[PDB]
């Protein structure tokens, strides 16, 4: 069940960009999106990755817990966020590539794609390189993908530990307040075309929870706010948030 | 308490600018130190009231009282004065709008003995709970100073409680008040009405990158028009230390 709600295209249109949000209603069970095509189109997940990542990560006892700290490996890199030491939260909040590129060459090439498997997650292709193929291998995924994904991690249906996606729920929070929780992960994928950017998580309401996944032509990273902006804006006119 | 507490009296002067009366704690985990304007009264022990939900949620949860925070607990379908109890709740819920009826409940269920017991593990308060089994933290014996209230909350931190990981995990999830990106706050207010004097809670911690600090304040609450002073003397004593901007 899902409809297509073309109105939407407009907060694309007024904003200079091309794209596809994707809603689902767990009440009623029911999915929106202003582009079927495109909530179905696969791209590579980028940093959107380090969700399943840190669920693996922390099944597998790679991750200890939430305060565990990750040395920086003494390599300067361009986002100074990356170059000091981090726990899952901080990782998270700053998505630091370079810890999440460990946690996967501890996981290993095995015991990632059986994972990726149980997890129902996007093509469950690790094609590439273990450290990198979400940033320019194999993998791919779709924002009606990440919705279905998403809903198992958040009644904790996944095949890893209670433990494990509790522990990711906390450290995917980026904001809370009077009116809603949203629990979300951010992505931009450079490495490989198209360009585009990601938002994907869910906004708990008092009596409901709404899913949404979105992605968005990014030719240059001037846009990236528009992640957020345009997602807001749609759930703003559904009267999700206020 | 192994390093003295510091009195910074300077903050006072926030309560003072509201005609008010109260104290704050501040506890810095990285430093382990302490911080109060009022060394006193941070030892004074009040009634807990709604700050109560936490430790009262921790052993529902414990015990299987609640299985979830997805559980729906019914309303009952008497009508009070608050018009978001008059509906059905999830723990989360029942944590944000304090809805008393449902954790009246959670308290007959767990009972004198097990109530008991647990709150001697937790070493909450003054451990007592003389009174009315559903009412014993609003008009009973209990009593919890807000250095007692830090105490108790590092532990629940640090998941060092005498109950399941589980069970503090999803309660720390329930105390979720605010989130932005420079903090997070997990915290309980409370409002003491059926004892004199009346008063007013604050108790939580903040999060940080870096570091986390805790907070319990109390004040006195003549009237409820002061009630948006529990959280707002708290902000400003937290921007006055630039925890938060
Ligand atoms: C993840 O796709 C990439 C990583 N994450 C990311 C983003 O999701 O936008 C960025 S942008 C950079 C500027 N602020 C930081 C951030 O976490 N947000 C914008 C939310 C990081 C960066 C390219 C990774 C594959 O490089
Ligand atoms: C718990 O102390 C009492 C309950 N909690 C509470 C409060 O701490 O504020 C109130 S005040 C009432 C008006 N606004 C609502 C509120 O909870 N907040 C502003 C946070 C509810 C209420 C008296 C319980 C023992 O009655
Ligand atoms: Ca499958
Ligand atoms: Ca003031
Ligand atoms: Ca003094
Ligand atoms: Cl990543
Ligand atoms: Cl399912
Ligand atoms: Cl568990
Ligand atoms: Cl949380
Ligand atoms: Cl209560």
């Amino acid at each position: 069940e899902w409809q297509e709600n073309k109105s939407w295209n407009a907060h694309f249109t007024e904003h200079k960009s091309q794209g596809v949000v994707v809603l689902w209603n767990e009440n009623k069970q029911q999915g929106f999106t202003n582009n079927l095509k495109r909530a179905n189109q696969a791209f590579l997940p980028a940093s959107t990755f380090k969700i399943p990542n840190s669920l693996i990560a922390l099944d597998l006892g790679v991750v200890k817990d939430e305060h565990q700290v990750f040395k920086w490996d003494g390599q300067t890199r361009d986002i100074a966020t990356w170059n000091r030491d981090h726990n899952l939260i901080t990782a998270m909040k700053y998505s630091v590539v370079p810890v999440y590129q460990e946690f996967a060459r501890q996981i290993g090439e095995a015991r990632m794609s059986k994972m990726l498997h149980a997890f129902d997650y996007g093509n469950e292709d690790i094609s590439g390189n273990v450290d990198s193929f979400w940033l320019d291998g194999g993998i791919r995924i779709s924002a009606t993908e990440q919705i279905s994904f998403l809903r198992k991690l958040y009644h904790n249906k996944l095949h890893v530990s209670e433990r494990s996606q509790r522990i990711v729920k906390q450290a995917m929070l980026t904001e809370a307040n009077g009116d809603y929780i949203i629990r979300a992960k951010t992505g931009y994928s450079t490495r490989i075309e198209p360009k585009i950017g990601w938002w994907v998580g869910w906004v708990e309401l008092d009596d409901n929870v709404w899913f949404f996944a979105m992605n968005m032509d990014m030719p240059t990273s001037d846009g990236l706010g528009l992640r957020q902006a345009i997602t807001k804006e749609v759930l703003k006119q559904e009267k999700i948030i206020p």
